[PDB]
């Protein structure tokens, strides 16, 4: 509940503000977005920062933060560590929206979109399971491994059929740019988890781990959404003719 | 757990019965519904009261009811209030079904339907967060505000592309009728929350707040479903030719 | 937490291994699967055992297992029984994937698929509610009944429009085979629940109830997925031309 750690607190308030600014910027950027495909991607994009603000409020309020006892074998075994589990939970809604926006832009098959969102949800929930598991270190990492497997299913779409769809949709250029951002930035999350306090605890500062995720969110969500939306606004014809 | 409040109890049992009657009435009304679009909307409609009964059983049984301590600043700060949080949770399944039924009727784009359901889920979960937050009054209302934002995303579809789709689908007349019912009745829920015990507590009776939601459910679900289904039965050609 | 019951333990470890073997077998079987419809169903199929392993890890670790006090009237009223509620929870992700795979194979309408998954989720969550309800025996069984109603909605699709779609998709033969497996095997789950400790408790052994579900999973998931995938690999043309 209580929080007397400026490093930790700032990592949360900073994104409530940035997500707030993004929403306002995006609403504005869509001021003259033609109806149909464009406006639709605009809405899906607007919600990325909307879900994000919700996540940070959950954390700030303490609603989605808890103390978890680390199991034998862990660097901090027998100690209680602060787990921002609300991040893992909300990702289950925000990442599917990122994929929805990218999917619409690439005009992929509804079936493919379906499979990818399911895989994404699996990645998120198994990640939450890894954080919440306390009986044995083995199970925490086994969940981490399965979460990685779901992540691979998600990435497989980006490297295969979603790319072929963007080409036929005339959005290959922007898709290729956005694809690099997703693969590189999304890989940062499991690294932070593994290096941070809930993983190997190479970095034992909860404030530091929190800032890492917050910085990733700035680029994987706000900047990502800005780049996607800006392109759509300057290429309404191409996306509308889908 | 215990409940010795007839006002409160009746508000729940009344809808177990009404939802039960609706199911039977709807199954009957679909007795001679031709396969395809019609029968499909019939099924989606049948589940609205099915999910509803589930919600009321959760409440009646006490499974989805809990005591929450109100934070400083609240009219009942320092007191425990009864929170029917199961309502907020089940809305996450029932409202998407209402939107699914309306979406099929209007024959909207799968992508649009997707975005709307996601926004709807966000509205529901942030509403639950508002009710469950106890650390500060500020966060309870911040969640209420974000939930309203998601609600606006949902309504935006009804006022734009979903309406244009119904027109091209030849279902503009029934859609326009159903749209008014959704906008007006759905607006009643955040008013009840704000006026009731979990919000401003202008009305401090949990029994009264419960009845308000129950009455809204009767119209937003049962009556709404009746009107939609009855039209579909008398206009199978128009919906089937979609 | 603690578990000193070989009968119970083996029922869980056995499927971590079998689900692990299935994943490896399926990845292999897809080695030369042409892109498009085939590869897509391959991915959806690969995740069935992926979600399954996740479920068993939750159970093995104790994360998704709890003690529930049975209400008056129950054969074990006033006693605490072990509830593998993680099974019910994960089914909410794995069963929709089974239906997704079957739906893609049958090339059904996106709207129908949507309605079926929602009904499936309802069946799973009401089943979880039945297990978690402790105030009265009446409510436990009322949830069981509603869950059955959702199950009927799911089955209705398999006996109607999904079958007509498979015919037009040229996949009627494999669909008919898979449909029998789903109807017969899926019916086994509510029987186990009713006969086992959480239901009528005709069988009071948690180890025995666990093995029943595990055996059902072997056929409803692993064998089912094998049959589906093998057919797709030998009939790529038919599925691709969808
Ligand atoms: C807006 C937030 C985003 C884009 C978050 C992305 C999160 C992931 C790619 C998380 C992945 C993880 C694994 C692959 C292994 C288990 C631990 C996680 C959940 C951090
Ligand atoms: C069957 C039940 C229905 C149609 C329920 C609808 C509920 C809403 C439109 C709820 C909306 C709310 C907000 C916009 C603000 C936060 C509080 C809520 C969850 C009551
Ligand atoms: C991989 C696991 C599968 C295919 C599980 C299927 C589960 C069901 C068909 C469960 C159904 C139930 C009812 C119809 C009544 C309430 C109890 C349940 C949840 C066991
Ligand atoms: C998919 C990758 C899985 C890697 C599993 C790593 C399991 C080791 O686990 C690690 O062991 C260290 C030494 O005992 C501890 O200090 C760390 O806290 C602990 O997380
Ligand atoms: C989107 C609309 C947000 C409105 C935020 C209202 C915040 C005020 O909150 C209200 O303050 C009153 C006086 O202190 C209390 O009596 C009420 O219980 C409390 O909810
Ligand atoms: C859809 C089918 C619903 C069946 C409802 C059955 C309700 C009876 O419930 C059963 O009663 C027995 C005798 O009292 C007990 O021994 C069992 O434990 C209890 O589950
Ligand atoms: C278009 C389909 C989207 C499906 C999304 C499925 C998963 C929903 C996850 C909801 C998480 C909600 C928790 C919010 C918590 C918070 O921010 O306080
Ligand atoms: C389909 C969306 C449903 C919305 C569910 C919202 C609430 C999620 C609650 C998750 C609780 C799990 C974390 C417990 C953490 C702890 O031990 O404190
Ligand atoms: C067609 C997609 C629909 C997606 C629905 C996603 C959200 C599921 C919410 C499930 C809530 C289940 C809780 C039921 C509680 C009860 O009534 O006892
Ligand atoms: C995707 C669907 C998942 C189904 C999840 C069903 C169970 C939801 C449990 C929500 C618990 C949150 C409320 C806690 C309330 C309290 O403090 O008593
Ligand atoms: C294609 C849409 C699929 C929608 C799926 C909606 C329901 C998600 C259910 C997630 C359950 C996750 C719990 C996993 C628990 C565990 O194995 O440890
Ligand atoms: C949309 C997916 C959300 C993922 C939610 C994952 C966590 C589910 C937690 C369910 C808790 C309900 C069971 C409580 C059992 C008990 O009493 O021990
Ligand atoms: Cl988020
Ligand atoms: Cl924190
Ligand atoms: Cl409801
Ligand atoms: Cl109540
Ligand atoms: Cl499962
Ligand atoms: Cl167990």
């Amino acid at each position: 509940a209580v929080r007397e750690n400026a490093l930790l607190s700032s990592s949360l308030w900073v994104n409530v503000a940035l997500a707030g600014i993004a929403i306002l910027v995006f609403v504005y950027m869509g001021r003259t977005i033609r109806p149909g495909r464009p406006r639709l991607i605009w809405g899906a994009t607007l919600m990325i920062p909307l879900v994000s603000i919700s996540s940070y409020l959950g954390l700030l309020s303490g609603l989605t933060v808890g103390m978890i006892e680390m199991p034998a074998g862990h660097a901090l075994a027998g100690e209680m560590v602060r787990s921002q589990w609300g991040r893992y939970l909300t990702w289950a809604l925000s990442t599917p929206m990122i994929l929805l926006a990218l999917g619409l832009l690439a005009d992929v098959d509804l079936g493919s979109l379906f499979t990818v969102i399911a895989a994404d949800i699996g990645m998120c929930v198994t990640g939450l399971a890894a954080a919440m598991t306390t009986s044995a270190l083995l199970f925490r990492w086994a969940f981490y491994a399965i979460s990685c497997a779901f992540f691979v299913v998600v990435l497989s779409a980006l490297v295969t059929d979603w790319a072929a769809s963007a080409s036929s949709a005339g959005t290959a250029e922007i898709f290729d740019t956005l694809r690099v951002l997703v693969v590189v930035l999304w890989l940062g999350y499991p690294i932070v988890w593994a290096v941070g306090v809930e993983g190997l605890a190479l970095v034992q500062s909860v404030g530091a781990t929190s800032w890492a995720y917050s910085v990733l969110d700035v680029f994987a969500k706000y900047v990502f959404a800005f780049i996607l939306l800006r392109w759509v606004a300057n290429n309404e014809r191409t996306v509308a003719v889908a």
